[PDB]
């Protein structure tokens, strides 16, 4: 029922995983009934289910008996996934009008750098797939905002990852404006396209809790998470998006990721339990989706204590922690961190 | 284009007629693609449609020799015409997801004071009809009002008319906002649900001009209209109303209607020119709305100098005026002029 009083909050949550036996078992389906709302994917995911899940050995035997990269092997396997997925998810996303049931998959990290090559493969994936309820997954480099522009002017509804500042957050909300923009231009809709912005949060927190003093240990990505949720706000109420959503334009989301606790020292609900608020997604990995059920909170919390929230920034600055250079470095480390992923998911299809 | 710049401020604008050979002669399905984006009805409107348009009279001999009674026959016809006018706007409608290309139909004014019984013709109407983009249209006496509740908790769009108050208005949204509670409460969908305040402007000005000093003289309807919009962002984003809007709700938006401008010192485009604003509607007769496609301006000027508008409220206060009785009187009036159109209309009905 957990799920349930969230969603009153205005909060859809996502599992932050996916498998060929997720989805065959059914049990997929069940979580949708349970409240689950979508399914997210990247490198790291794809890499430990091709490994761990005996539904996948028939057909990388058969995958190594064709002239296929390893990349191809792969994109097959994975988007066959997807669409099964997509397929599990689609009546809840035809139920409302297309606002929840998403799956992403996310485009090579080799791309992250490249925005025309990106394009390309975000459009090729997406008609791979061939689902309404499907997202495609984008790192939210500069290159990364350039093609989501693109993409949202093509119709194609995306999820921007890897994101940790407040700056390029909102350089993502202009890039998806100027595409609706264009289409309503154009006379194309726009209300079916659907954008997410994932904003991590465990990753800051483990990256400067040693250094901060016990008072603020455990509170940054929290407090970084509520300052965006406010800029959210500022943005998209303010005139020039407010004229957009009469048209039938949607809102981008914050979806909150990277909310698995990774410190023992906190409670396993703290970045579900914390980060309660209206329209926002957060994608959990299964053991944090089980914690929750199990003794989560569905409080509003995102919008609570916000002036302490930013006081607390205003606190971690003066100590000399500037956290957009912080934001870069996580970004960049994660993308390392997906590239190993996608190179360690590849090995064993060649 | 001008149609298309005022979608792009975020504002509707729709016809104020229907009839038979409006949607058959496709003139309807034409305006549309103009940038028409809905259409109203009235008692007075069928009423001259009936005794005007030639398409009526095949229908008006056949179901004479029917066991019905002329209430009936009118119904059935009136029906007929808006499940037509109600497919011609659907593809628009669709197209924003639901947030456009509706056709309102009126409930019987002898019914005006009787909630009960408007709720149960209401509701025998919105089945008739059988479309998802039509809207019932009840006079927002007080009755109106505990009407519209029980409507929107059965789940019916409601165009609630004969608005000249800033406080009856007020008192509408807190009814809406009961039966989208009920809703919630109950499990229901609240996504479709869609309410307009007909706010009416020509009236006001007829009724006080003759009497106001010249400075203030066409100026009280735009005044009221522009502080009604500034009390319609105060009570939407309430929190009250933010919880609700949280799990799907639409809020109420404004209608201006009674845009015609009948003092021919004005200019004929003065009540569409002046009330340009987002996530409002404005319904205007024929002659109006190609006046506005000839010689309209397209400009946000809803919510310019507001605080004007609020010093010439109280500046008209102080003259002894009082709005609030003026807009009960012109209610009253309003009622009784559709009573006896529709009285009209039955009448070759026997
Ligand atoms: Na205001």
């Amino acid at each position: 029922t957990i799920l349930s009083d969230v969603k009153a909050l205005g909060q859809q949550i996502w599992l932050d995983n996916l498998s060929r036996s997720l989805v065959q078992s059914g049990e997929l389906a069940q979580m949708l009934k349970q409240g689950v709302c979508g399914v997210t994917s990247n490198p790291a995911i794809f890499q430990k289910a091709f490994a761990g899940d005996a539904l996948y050995a028939d057909e990388v035997a058969a995958l190594k008996r064709q002239n296929l990269s390893p990349k191809q092997r792969y994109e097959t396997m994975a988007v066959a996934d997807v669409r099964a997925a997509c397929d599990v998810c689609l009546a809840q996303h035809e139920s409302t009008g297309g606002k929840t049931g998403f799956v992403s998959l996310e485009v090579s990290p080799e791309l992250a750098k490249d925005a025309q090559g990106t394009v390309e493969e975000a459009r090729r994936l997406h008609a791979a797939i061939a689902r309404k309820n499907a997202m495609i997954k984008v790192p939210a480099t500069d290159a990364g905002i350039d093609a989501l522009e693109t993409l949202v002017s093509d119709g194609i509804s995306v999820n921007l990852t890897l994101l940790f500042s407040r700056a390029q957050t909102l350089k993502a909300y202009a890039a998806y404006a100027r595409g609706i923009a264009k289409r309503l231009a154009a006379g194309q809709s726009v209300a079916h396209i659907q954008v997410v912005a994932s904003f991590f949060i465990s990753r800051v927190d483990s990256a400067l809790d040693a250094t901060l003093p016990d008072r603020l240990k455990g509170k940054t990505a929290i407090a970084l998470a509520k300052a965006a949720y406010q800029d959210w706000e500022q943005y998209f109420t303010a005139p020039e998006f407010a004229a957009l959503e009469a048209q039938g334009a949607n809102r981008v989301q914050l979806l909150w990721a990277s909310t698995g606790v990774k410190n023992p020292a906190y409670p396993d609900t703290l970045y579900v339990d914390s980060l309660i608020g209206v329209h926002t997604v957060n994608t959990v990995p299964d053991a944090t989706l089980k914690a929750f059920i199990d003794h989560g909170t569905a409080k509003a919390t995102l919008t609570e204590s916000a002036d302490e929230a930013r006081a607390r920034l205003a606190e971690i600055a003066a100590l000399g922690i500037d956290v957009e250079t912080l934001a870069a470095r996580l970004q960049e480390d994660g993308l390392k961190q997906f590239e190993e992923a996608f190179e360690k998911l590849l090995a064993p299809l060649v």
